[PDB]
Parts: structure tokens; C-alpha cells; sequence
């Protein structure tokens, strides 16, 4: 019921035989999966290799022909998602449906990148002198190393093999040893949409190990990774002593500002649905609650009810909207997080304890009035809890919403037109969302600002940390 | 008398040393002293990171036309003072008046390009899914910047990094060169008398170490961008990104000039010739590597000594001089080092080769044929006056030589044919591509390198990429 | 006379007098005494013009856009300098208030020095070739030899587009200002020629406008037409220039709606709406004209509107604490009351003004108009002059519906609090230009232009050069 | 098969038969017999279609970009699904050899799928404010009801511009096809239909030409024209657009020179240009027409052009192995026949062909004609047809003065191995697309579109939208 876990190096699967394995478990079940094979040191010099020979005819190739492979990947992906996504909830936890939507963006997004290649437009500026062209070209940088983690397993990693192909660059991707099967259903589908080997390759082991072997990798001229903020400064600062380029999809911390002038009710029931998708363990999570206090109480009840109809159980299973979190340490770092706030002086409204049964449940938990030096209003918790505080002066809350180093998401909730602009321009966030949730889109850049990483994904700036900028000035 | 006070420029306000530590700055062609430069001390330094966060709160939202037409203020200035700013930099530069002149004049076009594209810093509106949807991707300034610049363009390397954090909307603390100074006090007077709110430029010096670590480190700068050696680019890199601040970097090159057999060969060598010696060829894009065709190689040669032989060394003041003195002793035993190492491994010194008599820092004119593989010359920078000239016989060859090494700054090359212009700068592995001219000047385009030469782009579209953020604004109604 | 300077001619960098010309008066709106003659174009001169700006063409195509620019600036410095003298002799020729033509002129600086900045950034594209051996390029060039024709209600900011965007993009120019305001075109021509404009660049003609436009459109030489006035007169001469296969730009008449939703700030809205409204006594193409005002707001609105009204001050450009100038011409007077009179035959009310003023000169009263029917000229033709009308909605929808009736489409106006109001108004709105609680169609940074009958094409902002430049797809194989 | 598909309207997501309409014969120009008959809309249809597309405008206009690309994409998967069918025929009915329509059907399905993506991307600009409660958005909106006339040349792949661009940039459509070869239209309403296109977003109708284009031109509903024929009627017609300040877009014909270098592989530029050239017998609005040759290559080029020109076989366009069909019509033979009579007339050298073939349909023999004067037809007038010109050169400024000294400028050609001639030609070539050394205007990624007489705007590309959209300047005071 669990597909078999392979690398995927030079066109070709390889499974354990000679190699180290890891025992992969259901997060729901706490049963072994299946066991994951480890690259050698060796395994991941031919994956650098490959994807370095590849890359010299691939880069060359038309940009529509890659195209139409980038699709194909993309419409298999669509033709799988049941299977595929039917594993992601058996090696990461969440509710089937959101497995399935979880393939289903990550197909858009694949297209979108597609799309976006045939547009890697380059400028012609006029010169000084009429015997002169002058040519700013955009081209693709080389072998990329990619690491991707296991909330999202199969979008996460699409971003990184949808960016790096669709630019002409070739990619060595080490996906979440956790929850792996999503990223040897992308390199199967990629392998049968005729991706030249090379190209692709998905390695796995000790992850220090193996990103310190990817990113010293002479070959390797950009890295992307996506993670935690104390991982990501590591492989940044490692990266940067090469002069390696870099992009990064840190955490966030996302404030809720919900405006005594908003659909205060609606805001509730869409914030409670949003919050508590793949358990809170979701890097745009809105995490501090900021709501005017004449609206206070009208949200907290409406959010209270709202978060009432979630059914937590296993995630294969009928009606299941929140599956467990998606290890035992997670479970703890919660109990932390109460644990903190209570001692604090915090109320929790809901939840607040894990949930009976094998398998690693928690309730959802809402916390009413945690003071500015609880753990909940200062860092990341990935997971199924919110803090709800009230604010009298806007601009007050616009600070505290500033505070932290980080600035992924951001979300306000109001109709006055005054206000929604100055919130969108006072928060330091990479992406702002004004009484709905918009990030899905692919043809938008998804990215943050300070500690929460570097570039964008999605969006026109798909490619921006992919392509090296070439100035070609003639003479005739 | 005839050279400046030399000061540091903090918060709006000069300071002179009163009871700092102060460095010597000394003329590279007479090796007299000029003046005391003032170190910061950490106060110092702390304070023109607060000034400068207290200056971008409001500096940020100043109209963007506002602030052009105060970039542009400067910028006359600029132009009004070049001769004195340009004879301080001969002083405690080295260069040719003419030179330094000609860098300030371009510092100017350069400043007034960002002042023109500090209007410009579009955002997009991406069609949304639904109606009541609006979605607009914003460019907003990013904040404090911390910069640093080197002695070779002391004025207009400097300007780069002046122009794009003010046009950008971001303010700035500058450490600019402790051995050329005199081009960072004049910016920070010329921007000051065009009327720069307080803590928008601040000018610092010390221990390049020191500074740029407690710049770097100081919580309140979110930006760094760095111009100079490649170890040291690759240390304040590490530094930065361990603590998720954003850098721009302009490092060195080592450029290869392929000269195929169909170009104009003496126009070829005789445009070279003259290019690669301004600044006594301490130049970040300076041509190094001359790969020519087998079958022009006798007349490349023959005609680019010739012209090396019109160069004029002498003092930088002097009527006539085309070459001055190197920026220190350190670089002549540096170039010394070049050519030992290219004799003892069987090249050939067409000319040059040694220092020139005198005080100060001279050196002549060198020329090397036939360097190997091994050389440092075709593997290190030498940022200096020599080159290294070897034959080759198939284009593609040569294209592989060029890309052999980390740097990948500029690239030069010399043809008639369609199809080798077209293969040289599609196969070439740098930031910049130069074919049959030196067309890098034009403050309208983007000024970069790929590997080791660093990332980032100055000047042109891609001058404040590094300056702005994105923020994404989506929100339904 | 004295106070009025010589008009003239220039064609190929020479000014020229009414030796061997017919001329014809220009006549001071607000006293109707004579400032000067005009000298007219024969039709040798405007074929002169003409072959002039082709061969200035040749070079000027190729000029370094950095020595364009320099040349724009230095033009536009001038402009800032003589910005009293030129504003005191479009007052004296034209009508507006002191302190209305020497901002006019300002604006016309700031306009050009964006031209000059935008002239550098004419980017073509390199577009990713399906063949690593082939190299795709599209390129933007100066289409050539431009004509234009630019009216009298801003006549030197008017005119300042035509040249800006023709030079900058590396056309030539013919133009032909308005005889009736004509001092402001020959000042322009006096700037650039100070300037250095190298000669045939820009060429400048006057006479009998339609026998001159039709010359103008039919040369040759000519490619590209570049006009603003009337929506008729457009037509006519769209037609022409359409029959011979010549670009065209087109910024025409508008009638423009402004819908004052009951959760703006009402008094705030009304006290702008009246000084804005009044400026250039309404004789402004995107000059508020159709006023909707939510039913619960709409007498504190008109009681606001109406006492700021009445602070207007009518008189002489020239003297001080004047804020309201005559009409241009007579036949502007019989036309603002021919809208009264239609108004109250259907039944309106006339709250303020309605009426000529004493005088020889052109003078009108300030006029609003209560509840005027959708049958009303006012509410259906661009009255382009100090009049407004003033009608309650109760449904949104039905006010935008309104709003959109017209064939009219320029600029259009708006004010309220809510996110949503804002959104579904500017998303509904037929118009190329909606303001919404302030008037900010003044930065040359942006575009300025209208849909259906109000035109096509842009001025200003990124758009400036797109009738100007052609496309140029080169895709080669090496 | 050799039947024929039965030829309808579509109005409103509907087809319509004849159903006692007038109907006009279709013949097949390789054999004339009558295919079938083509039903003509009434006034009363061409009434419905506009009212039909309007109505659709409101919603479409609105619906999601990838919505709207998923449909088209669609569409262009069922074109392709199509193409043997489709690509049958058009030969038929058009005359072309079967694998020149097949990828003409391919080529339009690459076209289509590429404005589904390019739907999604109509940016609109944010401008920096100078105040920072301002926001300044520079939106670009579907210009509504659109009307476009596509000819015979290409039936299919001219008519899916006309629709990919509208229905891509949100617009609706009432398109008029080539009576004289409908099936083409008839496959893409059955396509868009299949695909499950929202009734009246596409509506097809057909008539006596002049009196429909007049029609719609002056349906109050239809805001944009569209036109791809002849010079002389785009002349016609962008007049009347242009009265009534209507939006419009035309490919008109072209004259295109190609300027063969002396360093050039001159035998594979003759080789290439032979077979291009006689695509579609000439019928081509970028055909290579005007050969200028440098003198010192011109015996090698002529004498390799002869070569490849005598590999041709003409013959019906279904036949194994034919590679040129018929011309389009009788009317053509005729023309091309002038085109003879006046060279040899004025003294050039037929070198082959020259003359009709037997048998009853419009077959025509392939003609190269060398040495024609300037003051030929064949070198002043675009032949439209199997026939070419060649004259040596010897100063390239000359060559590139007489490329430029027709009015037509749509494409042109050049062939050399030099970085300055490539550079020089591209430059001084006055056309909207500049080929070197190699075909490369099939990208749907790239502008195809003239200058001067050959039209405005552009089809695919980046520039695809542009006449569909309008600019809307939005700037709000918070």
C-alpha cells in the first residue's frame, strides 16, 4: 500500500542494495512504511556529475521543447495525484484531500514555470553611438543543489525542479528523508515524461552530510533551500565563503491584523479553516491573532465555533479535516509552547494537550492574551495553535506586528480603504494578504524579507536567482 | 595646502580627528605624506548606523522626484569641482589628471542615471482569478546598507555604491579606501552642500576588518554590498548571510580577449594597448588574457608593442604623463612576483618586466608572450600593467582557456564574422562581453560578474536590485 | 503691443515675419483689444517645414538619446527661467489667471525633462530563440517625420507633449499651435532654438487649421499625426490620416463623471471639487463635469460646493486676488448659455451663476446646476467651461451605468472610505483615467489618455513613446 | 474521403444552415468543381452575432486568465487532433499542397496555445507616488466587442490571430472569414464550440465583403477592428474605423526585398529562397519578391535559384509528391500574367516559367524574372503569386535605398557572413521584420507585423494585445 523508495541518479532508479537505509514511518500509525536508501558520498559525486554533463546540451535546448516536457511531467502529476497524494498522507500526515491538492498546485505550478520559460526575456538598450548593439542577456547559471522539506513534500520540491529545468539549469535535489515518497513520485513522472537523464537526480542521507557534499561540489554554481532559519544561515554563510548563489524559503511568524471596521465573523470562520490546513505546520501559518478590541470578543467566539467543526483522526479516513503533526518532537514543542504561555498568564480557550491513541494527535489550540514574551509571540511554532490578542491603536499593533526577524506572511482584515493601505505599506512581510488568502497562485512570487529567506518563487521572478545576467556590447 | 582635510562624515555633520587615531596618506609617485586620515571609533561607527536608520524612516517615503532633483544637485556639483577632486586623486591615487577627471565626470552620469531610475522603481499588477481580486507586486527599499569601496576608482566606485542606496530610497554608511581618501570626503561635501538630509551618507574609516565587521553585524543594517578582492568578498559574504543580510558584490576578474584571425588586428592592438594601461591596468575588468589567433599573431603582437612603446609614465600632474606610478610598493613587488614566476617557467618579457627608477611607485609597461598554463599570470589577477599574449588555432579552444578560471568579470573580443561575434559572447562565461570596442562606460548598463567576480549588477535597470524587496499585496474586496 | 511679444514663424532653425504673409489679429479675451498679427504659413512654407524635418530626421534619428536629453534639459531650464514672461502673455492671449499659466508652464518643464529621461529607455527585446544559433531581437525606432496639432486651453503644455514625445523618441516635428494663444508655441520655439535644437527638428506653422492639417497629413514625407481638440474635428482628421495608412495619437474631449459615495468625506470633496472644477474657468479636458452624489450626502454636498463656489473671483488675469478668467471667445459665452437655457427649458435648477458677466471681454459666472435631466446638452455634450451639473443616485450600479453612458471616456472622478466602493468603481468606470479622492492626473510619470471617442494613445509615463516608435522584428541566423 | 465538410454560420453558440439565406458557390481551384455553397448572413444575423458577443463581453471579460486558458488549450489540443481533416480540406478549397496545410493548422495551434499563456500575463504597472498615501496603478483592460476580416492565403492560421488575441485578452468577436475558402473558419467555430467556448464569445458570419465589414464597422457595440488583405481596401476601411474613433489593427501586403551579400553561402540562400518563395504559390504577405544580388554573386545565385526553382511540381494539392498547387482563383492567373507581359515589355529575361499550365484549374508555372527595371510591376506592385525579380547590385547603400523605396515595409531579407552587414541592413531596412540568413517569422513568441503601408500593430508576441487592450490610469488618495 506503500510505494517502494528509490534514488534517482543519471536517468536511472537505484534501490537499496549495497546502500544504508532509513526506516520511514507513518506519523498517524507510528508503524514502519518502508525503508529509504541513502546515497554514498560516491552516489552524490556521479548526481553532480550527471546533472553537470546534462546541463551542457539541456541549457540549449529549445525553450519550447522544454516546455512541452515540463507539461507532460505536469498532466502525469495530475493523472497520479490520488496515488501520489495517498502516500504523502501515509509519510507526512495530512488529510487526503489536501494531499491531492497539494499535487494538484504543485502541477500548476510546474506549468506556469513552463510557460515562463519561452519569456526569459533579455533587453536591448538604446547606445550612444548608432555602430553599437548593446544586449543585457539572461542565461542559466549551471548545476543547482536543492533541498526541500516535508511540509508540503511534493510543492516543495516542484518549486525547486520547476524552476531550476525551465530555466536551462539541471538540478542534484535532496528531498525530506521523513517523508520521501512524494519526491520519487516526481522523479518517476519526470523519468516518464523523457526528462534527458541527468537533469534530475533526488539523493537522500544524513541531510548536514549531504548538503555540506552538494554545496562544496565544484560543479554546483546555486543553491536553493527551504527550511528552518538556524539550517538556512548555516548553508547561506557555507555557500557564500564559495561564492555559490543562493536563494531561501525560511519561517515565518505571520500577525493577523483583524480591524474593528472588518467582516469580523467572516474573518473568524475563514481564519479558523486556514490556520489549522496540514495542522498549522505551514511556513505562511497565521500564528499572532491582533484584533481590534471592540472586535475582540465577536472574533474569539466566532473563531472558538469555527475551529469546534475540525475532526481530527487519520488522515486516509472519511470526514478527517486535521491529521497528527508530523513527529513526536512536534508534539512536545507544543506542550512547550502551552506550557509557556499558561506560566504566562495566557488562557487557552481550546485544546492545548495532545489527543489519545498511537500516533502523534493534538487538538487545536486557540490562546487568548499571551503576553509579548511568551514563546507563541516570539517564535515559529509550526503548528495547530494560535495566539489571540486585543489592540486599541492600530499603529501599535502594526509595531508589534514588525517586531520579529521574521516577515513571510502577513494578514489584515479590514473595508476601509485607509486602512488597508497603510497596513499593506507599514508591514515588513514579503507577501500581504488583505481579507482573503491569496498565495496559491503560481503566477505570483511567493518570498519573504529579513530572517524568512531570500528570492521568490512563482511569478515572473521565478527565475531570478537561476539566471546569470550577460551585458554584450558589439561594435560593427 | 595643496590636498584637502581629510574628515569623517557622520549624522550631517564633518569631524575632524580631535584625538582619534588617524592614518598617513601618501602620494604614490613621490612617497611624501599628504595628510592624516581620522579613524572611527566604535561610537562612531554605532552612530552613523542610528543616524542613518533614523534618516530612512522619513528618506524612504521622500518623492521620488524630490530626491532626483537633489541627486542631480549633486551630481553639478560634482561636475563643478572635478579638476580640484580630480587633481586630490592623482595625489593620493597615482592616476593621470585626465583620468581622474573622466572618473568623476562619470560618477556624475552614473549618479544622474539613478536619480532618472529612481523614479522608476515599477511594481506589477498581475491579472487576478477572481474580479473583486487586485494583486500588485511592490519593489520597496530595503533599509540601512553598509558599503565598501576600494582605492582604484576611488571617487566613482564609491558613487556606485552613494547613487544606488539614496536613489533607492535606502540610506547608507560607507567605508570608502583609507589609502585614497580625499574622493570620499569631496562625496560626502558635494552631497551635503546639495542639501542630503542628515544620516543618509555617512563616511567612515579604520581597520577594514574592524569596520566591516561592526557594520555587518550591527542589527539595524540590512544590506551590504562590497566592492574588492575575491578572499575578501568571500569572508564578508559568509559573514553576512550567517545573519540572512543581503549582499551585492563586485569582486575581481581576470579578463581573456580573444583576437580571431578575420578582425582589424592592428586596430585591435592598438586600442588594447591604450585600454589596458589606464590605471596603470588596476582595473576590475582589465584586459589580462590575450588569446590570438595563430595566423595574426606576429602582427597583433608587432603592432601592440608599438603602441605600448607612446606610453608616457611619469607623475600624474605632469604635462604628457599616460601612466602613473602604482597605488603602493606592495603592488610592485606583487607585479615583481608575475614576472619571476612567468621567466622561470620559459615565457618571454617582449618589454618592461622591472620598476622604474625614482621614488615612488613605478613600473613599466609589461608584455609577456607565451605564458603557460601554469603562470600565475593566466591564473591570478596581477591588476596591474601586464599582460599575457599566446597563440590559439581553434576558436573553440580558446573559449574553453577563457572560461577556465573562477573570475568572470569582463570579456573582450575582436572580429569581423557574424558567426564568431555570435559564438564568443554566447559561449563566453561572463558578466560582460566587449566586441571589437570597450563598451562598458554607458551609466545605462548593467555592470557585473558571474563565479567568482561576485552577483549583482551596477549601474542600468539592474542598478537597485539588491536595494529593493518585494513585497506581494493581494487583497479582495 | 509693448507687453506682448512678436509673433513669427520658424521653420529650419529661421524665425519668420508677415513680409509676403496674411496675417490675422490675436485678440486679448478679457478687454478684446488687439495684441498683435499673426503671420500665416503659405503653402511653400509648410512644404518647406516639412522637407526640413526630413532631413533634420536623418541625424537627429541617430543621436545619442544621453545628447538628446541634455538638449531637453537644458530647453526645459530655460522654460523654468521665463515661466513669468511666458505664463503674463498666455494670460494676455488666452485668458487663465497669472498664477494658472506660469504653473502651466512648470508642469510643461517637468513634462519634458521626463522625456528626456525617457528617451534612454526605449528598450527593445531579446526574445529566447527556439535555436542556440539564432538571435531574436525587437527593436523600437523613431517613425519620422510627425505633424501635430494642439489646441488653446493649455497651449504651451499642450504643445510641450507634441515636441517631447516627438523629439525624444528621435522624430521631427511639424506643429501647428493655436492661432488664438499663439504666444506660448512661439516661446517654445524660441527655448529650443536657444537651446540648440539643430534646425528642422522642430518646425512651427499657423493658419487656416483645416487647409493646414490637411496639408500636413497629406505630405508625404509625414508619417505619424499627433492631435488634441475636438471630438469631431478627430474624426475628420483620423479619417484622412487612416485613408493613408499614417499612425496616430489622438487626445480628445470628455465628460467627466464624479461619483460622491455617502462615506466619503463630503465637505472635503465638494471644497476640492470646486477649486479644481473652475480652474481654467472648466475649460479642461478632463474638467469635472457630471456630478453623482450619493442621496444621503447630496445636500450637505451642494451646500458645501455652493459656498465654496461662491468665493470665485472673476476679473482680469492680470489682477491680483483674480482666481476666474473670461471664456476664450465670444462663441464660448453663447455656448455655456445655450447649456443654461436647455437645462432650465428641462425643468433644472440654476443654484449659482447661469448668466454673462458685464464687459466687452468673455466673461461668465461661475454655473451649477441642480437635478438636470438625462436629456439635458449638459449631461450629454462636453461643455468644456464653468458649469456643472449635480444629480442625486441612490444605487451604485445605476450611477456607474450613467457614468458610462457617454460616448466620452477620459478622465473620471470618485471619492470614498471603502476598499470595496473603490474597487468596484475603478474596475466599472469606461474611462482612461480614475481619481479617486484627489486629482492626480498631474505627474508626467504617468499616462494621460482616454477610451472610445476621447482618443487613443497616451502622453507621459512609459507610454509617451508608443505612437512614435515602430516595432522592428530582426531574427538571425548565425 | 474526398468529401467536403458543410460550410455554416455561427451566431451565439449556435451553427445556422442556409435555411433559405442567400448562399455562394465554393470551388476548388485545382479542379473547379463546386464543393459546396457558403450561407450569407443577413443584417439580421450580423446584428445578432454583435449583440451576441456583447452580451458574452459582460462575463468572459471577467473570467479567471487560466480559466480562460484551460478552454483555449483545448481548442488548439482538438486543432491538432483535427489536422488531417481540417488540413484536407483547406487544400480543397484553398489550393495548397496538403502538408502546407497541415502545418498551417500545427503552426495555428502553436499560436493559440501561446496567447492562453500570454492571457495570463497582461500586467498592469505600479507607479512610485510622489506622496505616500497615493497609489498609482496602471491597469490594462479588454477593449470589449471586437470585428475582424481574415483572407485566403491562410484561412486558418490568419483567422486563429483574429481569435486567439481577442478571446485571450478578454474581448468577444465577430469574425468574417475568406468566402472563397470557408471550411477553415467553419472547423475553428466547430473547435471553440467543442471546446465548450461560451455562447457568443466567438461568432463567425459571411456576406458580400464590403457590405458586411461596413456593417459591423458601424455596429455601436463594436469598439476594435481587426483587418489582415490588401493595402487599398485596409485603406478603405481604416478610414471608416477611424470616423468613428474606432481601435484598429492591420496586416496589409508587403513587397519584400532580400539583399543577398557578396560573402554570403550564396548557394544556400538560393536554395533556401527557392523553396520559401513558393510556398503557397507566392501567396504570402512576406514573400521574398525583389532579389537585389551583389554583382559578383549574382551568376552562382541565379544559376542555383534556377536549380532548386525546377525541383518544384505543381499539381493538385492532394497528389503524392506535388509541392505547388493552383493559385487561389482565376483572377490571379490573370494577374500574374501582367506581371509577365509588363516585363518582358520593358525588356527583362523570363528565365523559366512565365506561363498558365494545363488543365482546367488556376495552375501557374513557377517565374523567375531577371534584370526587371525599376520601373516594372513586378518591382513596384506585391505580385502575390509564383513569381520573383532579380537584379545585381553593386553598392550596398544602393541595394538598401531601393528596398526602402516602395511604401510597403512588412518583411525583408538579407544574406551575409558580416558582423557590419548584418548590423548596417538590419538598421537601414525600413520593414517590420528583417530576416538574415534564415526564416524565422514563425515563432507565435515573436511580433509579426509592417510599417508604412503594410499596416500597424502586431500579431503574437509580447505586442499580441496590444490593440485589445486599453490603459486605464487609476490613482486613489488614502
Amino acid at each position: 500500500d506503500y510505494a517502494p523508495l528509490r534514488l534517482y541518479i543519471d536517468g536511472r532508479f537505484h534501490d537499496a542494495d549495497g546502500r544504508r537505509t532509513q526506516p520511514v514511518v507513518d506519523p498517524g500509525t507510528t508503524r514502519v512504511l518502508g525503508e529509504l536508501p541513502h546515497a554514498t558520498a560516491h552516489d552524490i559525486d556521479a548526481a553532480v556529475q550527471a546533472a553537470h554533463r546534462a546541463f551542457v546540451t539541456w541549457r540549449h535546448e529549445s525553450p519550447l521543447v522544454r516546455s512541452d516536457l515540463l507539461r507532460r511531467a505536469a498532466a502525469l502529476a495530475r493523472e497520479r495525484a490520488e496515488t501520489i497524494g495517498r502516500h504523502i498522507t501515509m509519510d507526512q500526515g495530512k488529510p487526503l484531500r489536501e494531499a491531492i491538492a497539494e499535487v494538484v498546485s504543485a502541477a500548476e505550478q510546474l506549468e506556469w514555470h513552463a510557460e515562463e520559460g519561452r519569456r526569459t526575456y533579455g533587453r536591448v538598450v538604446p547606445a550612444r553611438s548608432p555602430d553599437v548593439m548593446q544586449t543585457v542577456l539572461r542565461e542559466p547559471i549551471g548545476v543547482c543543489a536543492a533541498f526541500s522539506p516535508w511540509n508540503f513534500p511534493f510543492s516543495q520540491a516542484m518549486h525547486k525542479i520547476a524552476a531550476a529545468l525551465a530555466s536551462g539549469c539541471t538540478l542534484v535535489l535532496k528531498g525530506p528523508e521523513e517523508s520521501p515518497s512524494a519526491i520519487v513520485a516526481l522523479a518517476q513522472l519526470f523519468h516518464d515524461a523523457g526528462l534527458p537523464p541527468g537533469c534530475l537526480n533526488i539523493v537522500w542521507g544524513v541531510p548536514g552530510d549531504v548538503s555540506k557534499q552538494l554545496i562544496e561540489a565544484p560543479q554546483v554554481r546555486k543553491i536553493s533551500f527551504t527550511g528552518s532559519v538556524p539550517v538556512g544561515k548555516q548553508l547561506a554563510a557555507l555557500a557564500a565563503s564559495l561564492m555559490k548563489r543562493m536563494t531561501m524559503e525560511l519561517g515565518g511568524h505571520a500577525p493577523v491584523l483583524v480591524c474593528a471596521d472588518a467582516d469580523v465573523e467572516r474573518a473568524a470562520a475563514m481564519l479558523a479553516a486556514y490556520k489549522f490546513r496540514n495542522a498549522g505546520q505551514v511556513c505562511v501559518s497565521p500564528t499572532r491573532f491582533f484584533v481590534q478590541r471592540a472586535a475582540f470578543d465577536r472574533f474569539v467566539c466566532a473563531y472558538l465555533d469555527a475551529v469546534g467543526t475540525i475532526r481530527v483522526g487519520y488522515g486516509l479516513d472519511a470526514g478527517v479535516t486535521m491529521g497528527p503533526l508530523a513527529h513526536a518532537r512536534r508534539v512536545d514543542e507544543i506542550d512547550a509552547f502551552v506550557a509557556d504561555a499558561t506560566a504566562k498568564g495566557a488562557q487557552i480557550a481550546t485544546g492545548g494537550m495532545r489527543l489519545p491513541g498511537p500516533g502523534h494527535y493534538f487538538a487545536p489550540t486557540v490562546v487568548l492574551g499571551p503576553t509579548r514574551d511568551t514563546r507563541l509571540m516570539n517564535d515559529e511554532p509550526f503548528g495547530p495553535i494560535v495566539g489571540i490578542v486585543p489592540f486599541d491603536d492600530l499603529d501599535d499593533a502594526l509595531a508589534e506586528a514588525n517586531r520579529l526577524p521574521f516577515g513571510l506572511a502577513s494578514y489584515a482584515f479590514t473595508t476601509s480603504a485607509r486602512n488597508a493601505h497603510r497596513i499593506s505599506r507599514a508591514l515588513e512581510a514579503g507577501m500581504v494578504n488583505i481579507n482573503h488568502f491569496g498565495m496559491g497562485p503560481a503566477e505570483i512570487p511567493f518570498g519573504g524579507v529579513k530572517d524568512s529567506g531570500f528570492g521568490s518563487e512563482g511569478g515572473m521572478e521565478a527565475f531570478d536567482g537561476y539566471l546569470v545576467t550577460k551585458f554584450v556590447t558589439q561594435m560593427n
